[PDB]
């Protein structure tokens, strides 16, 4: 019934509905102010599971850029719902150019004192060929101490 239901059911995406509801989401932020919004934050959480079967440029950009934002003011739902996507959405289709924004976001996590990121990116790559592929060699510093 709302939205973010419909939207995630089987064939049940449609791009009107969509992006009405995705401007009241927008808008409310916007009213309410940053980390102020809990449909927002529906938004936030409806990105993170269609992007994995549904990819979508723009959408992903969006939402990266909206995570950020909110995590500068201290506010993580939305930098959370980002690595659940990618750490959850590589795992079952991996993409190179995402994979690499993922590299990005966790060193940036990282250096700004969290390891909400570094767990997420150490769970995909601990059990994924992707562990092969060129790391950042900063994170892969990171990486190291992570032992237990």
């Amino acid at each position: 019934q709302h939205p973010s239901h419909e939207l995630l059911k089987e064939n049940g995406f449609t791009q009107h509905v969509y992006h009405k509801y995705r401007r009241r989401c927008l808008n409310e932020r916007k009213r309410l102010g940053i980390g102020q919004s809990q449909e927002m934050n529906t938004l936030f959480r409806f990105w993170s599971f269609f992007l994995r079967d549904h990819f979508n440029k723009k959408m992903y950009e969006e939402f990266k850029q909206l995570a950020l934002e909110d995590a500068k003011e201290g506010y993580r739902y939305g930098l959370e719902c980002l690595f659940r996507y990618y750490s959850y959405g590589l795992e079952k289709k991996f993409r190179l150019d995402i994979f690499k924004d993922f590299q990005e976001e966790t060193v940036k996590d990282y250096e700004a004192g969290q390891l909400y990121g570094l767990e997420k990116f150490w769970a995909f790559l601990k059990y994924s060929k992707a562990k092969n592929l060129d790391i950042d060699p900063k994170l892969q510093e990171y990486l190291g101490k992570f032992r237990r």
